[PDB]
C-alpha cells in the first residue's frame, strides 16, 4: 500500500 494526500 502507498499514499500520498497532497493537501
Amino acid at each position: 500500500y502507498s499514499n500520498q494526500n497532497n493537501f
